[PDB]
């Protein structure tokens, strides 16, 4: 493995030396002889495993304070290994929490938003016990990062696991999301995505409002037992109704979207401790919502209306009516959200601050992992200047990695 | 072991057994992806061994496999390379040959037509002239008076490497780029630098934004020759829109014939330096990247203009406006034209079809995610949804360094 790898920008021909990689911990699935970059995803640590798994990070937070080879240093080291030695596992400190959290992030190679990292509350709820618990956490975290629309990036991070039975998860994959229903004809109802989900919640006793935009009820599952049902207070969901700028047609769509994108159903790993449920959340870039969460077919899928009330030429393809549409959407929906000064960036913002904060990376770090194929936005891709960056992916530690849907592993009680 | 991908829009899994055949690197190692980097990472002793590989495909593709004939085949390539040190392909294994670099391109969404390829065998040219007359008939040939048909031209291949034939043109047919006093550029920025070197060699421009570049032609390791494409062989189609009527004031024009020149097409161990290869154009490739690059004509700014857009915050989406529409003329103008077009959504489609049948056919098919999505309105084409595995067959097309740094003259 080479020392020196360059990765060269084709629009400015800026070139970047990386060295950060030769840190790289576990395997991206590609090999010599194929690339899987396109692929999306390509009981418990033993004593022995969890041991260097913990000094290299000890290590690397010691060396990130500059007491590297420090008496605090070489003591905390001895204190983690005793403590694994005669309980097989450990507890972080909260410095190191906090520490981890935001490296995780700063870690996470498919994410456009990271000049942020440093910024980033941590909530440390590894005191909970059970799913009301949870439920006070989350609803404090939600009400913080929303901030009446000011949004605050954040994370909260309940127990770590222990022997695999005694999961924390919450079921949601986002804390906030609506419903989506099945009608007997086959249609939908709501968003498609969270159908499989809907269903779940309605067998654990969810009264539905069959409606477009119901808020789904959170699930949460503490310590291994069965996961419970909560309504989050509708005060502290902010949502945004979408119009357009001169569209005066298009509020009639009824559309509108919530503000806080909050993923939840991914694992937080730090010096080989494993955090299954650690709910984080920022602000959205625009085409989240505009390109994904709405044009997407397997979504919203409000293509063809919008066009139709743009009354395009939606025969051929090449008269490029999609396209067309794919754009006063996403305008609909930056424009609506800056109206109610609700945080949101737009993919030109978002793609010239993550070229920044890689240079920045490489110059204080030595690189900056990066995933090309998730990080280059799903519209208007050349002309933004990730799509000239080449970037290298390798996946550093700490960091959040996918884990299996809860309710295929449950052992129901 | 097999490799299954899946596409997360119709949940459709197929399985890969062909990249087990692979043979070249991609680049990427277990522990760092290079997906996204341009470019990453002969002698007899190891010229018969590829030379076998190649022949064995052949005749395992024509079902005669250890027939006769291969084996007769196997022995006449070997004694070739004791004698000469090298060996010459027959015209089906030429022909073969050339179909299945295009086949193995992981970066070309339009593979689809793999298998519909004229190929012109070049091979016994000698001079700058002889290359000239191949290319201009290559050209009429692909033309057809608008209705494009894909095409690939073949020179001597590779001895020793001080007496290679090289078109020293990017591609074919292209625009001059010049730099300006003030700064700027006019005509075609990706081309300032070979503009530069044709008229230090001699060449005579007129200055303008749309000059086609002559050909620099090298044959047989000699200094490269000028010669001028007639006019009436390259087709070009005037920038139009069906609704702004303004759009033809620009002044903006394209050719009809995108051939790509610069490339070297690997067979059997054998080297061809010079093989111009074209097709016709994907909408994008004009629309979104010849004029909206920044590095390229750059001409985002002047359309918005033209449709009064608001250009003082980038949360307008005035550069995403006036891409669509720019993407849109062009795909009319061609069409209009009766030129041979297609646009990205029916390319990625026919793509997506494409990939069905090599997987049924062939077991897979090698795709590069990072280049066969378009570079506008990515996720409303199915083949952003499509998980691709990309890896190297042989024949392939490769790149080689640009012929200036390396030719002594
Ligand atoms: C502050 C504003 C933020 C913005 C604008 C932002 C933007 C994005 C976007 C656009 C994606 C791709 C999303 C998709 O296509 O599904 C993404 C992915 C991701 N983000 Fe960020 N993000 C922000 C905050 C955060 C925070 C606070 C964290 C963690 C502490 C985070 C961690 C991640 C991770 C792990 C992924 C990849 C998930 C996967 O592999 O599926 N982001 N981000
Ligand atoms: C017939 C219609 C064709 C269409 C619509 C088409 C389309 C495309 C497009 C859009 C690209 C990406 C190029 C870029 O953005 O820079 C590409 C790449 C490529 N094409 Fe095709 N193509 C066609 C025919 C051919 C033919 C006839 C050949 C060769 C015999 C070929 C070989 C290649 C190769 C080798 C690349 C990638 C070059 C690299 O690795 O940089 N294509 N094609
Ligand atoms: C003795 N210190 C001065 C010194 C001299 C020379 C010389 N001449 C080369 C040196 O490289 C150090 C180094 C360290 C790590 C490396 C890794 C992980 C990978 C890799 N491929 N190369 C590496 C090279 C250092
Ligand atoms: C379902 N699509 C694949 C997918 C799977 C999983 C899993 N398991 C998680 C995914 O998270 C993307 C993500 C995560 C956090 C984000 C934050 C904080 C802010 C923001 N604007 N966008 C974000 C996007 C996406
Ligand atoms: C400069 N950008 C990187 C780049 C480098 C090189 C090299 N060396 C060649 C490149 O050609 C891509 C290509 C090749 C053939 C094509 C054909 C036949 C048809 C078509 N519609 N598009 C095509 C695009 C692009
Ligand atoms: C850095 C990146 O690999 C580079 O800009 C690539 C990305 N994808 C591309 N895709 C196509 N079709 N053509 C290109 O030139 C590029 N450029
Ligand atoms: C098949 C492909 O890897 C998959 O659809 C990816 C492509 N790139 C993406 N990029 C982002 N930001 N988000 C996504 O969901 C995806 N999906
Ligand atoms: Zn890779």
């Amino acid at each position: 493995c080479p020392r020196f790898l360059k990765v060269k920008n084709w629009e400015t021909e800026v070139v970047l030396t990386d060295t950060l990689h030769l840190k790289s911990t576990l395997e991206t699935g590609c090999t010599e002889y194929i690339c899987m970059g396109s692929i999306m995803h390509p009981d418990v640590a033993t004593k022995d495993q969890l041991f260097p798994l913990a000094k290299e990070f000890i290590d690397q937070y010691y060396s990130s304070i500059k007491r590297f080879g420090s008496k605090a240093h070489m003591e905390r080291l001895e204190e983690v290994n005793k403590e694994i030695d005669t309980t097989s596992t450990y507890q972080l400190k909260d410095t190191e929490l906090i520490y981890g959290a935001k490296h995780a992030w700063r870690n996470a190679s498919r994410c456009v938003g990271r000049i942020q990292w440093s910024k980033l509350q941590v909530f440390d709820a590894r005191d909970c016990t059970t799913a009301h618990g949870m439920f006070n956490y989350i609803c404090n975290h939600v009400k913080y990062a929303t901030n009446k629309g000011n949004l605050r990036s954040a994370i909260t991070i309940f127990p770590q696991r222990t022997d695999g039975k005694h999961d924390f998860r919450v079921w949601n994959s986002q804390l906030i999301r609506y419903a989506g229903y099945k009608q007997p004809d086959g249609s939908t109802l709501g968003d498609p995505a969270n159908v499989q989900f809907t269903e779940i919640c309605i067998q654990q006793g969810w009264k539905p409002p069959r409606g477009r935009f119901d808020v789904l009820p959170l699930l949460l599952q503490a310590n291994g037992n069965d996961p419970e049902l909560f309504q989050i207070p509708p005060e502290l969901v902010l949502e945004v109704p979408i119009r357009h700028p001169k569209f005066e047609w298009f509020k009639d769509l009824g559309l509108k979207w919530y503000g806080l994108p909050a993923v939840s159903n991914m694992l937080l790993e730090i010096g080989g401790l494993e955090f299954s449920a650690c709910p984080f959340s920022g602000w959205y870039m625009g085409t989240e919502i505009g390109v994904r969460d709405y044009c997407d077919n397997s979504r919203y899928n409000i293509l063809e209306e919008v066009a139709k009330k743009m009354n395009l030429d939606m025969r051929k393809t090449s008269s490029l009516w999609k396209d067309q549409a794919l754009v006063e959407i996403n305008i609909a929906v930056l424009y609506s959200f800056q109206s109610d000064k609700v945080t949101i960036v737009d993919h030109h913002s978002a793609t010239e601050s993550f070229i920044k904060h890689m240079e920045n990376e490489y110059r204080c770090r030595g690189g900056c992992p990066a995933d090309w194929v998730w990080i280059v936005p799903p519209m208007s891709g050349s002309i933004t200047p990730v799509f000239h960056q080449e970037m290298l992916n390798y996946r550093l530690t700490p960091s959040f990695e996918y884990q299996p849907d809860p309710w295929n592993t449950h052992v129901w009680k």
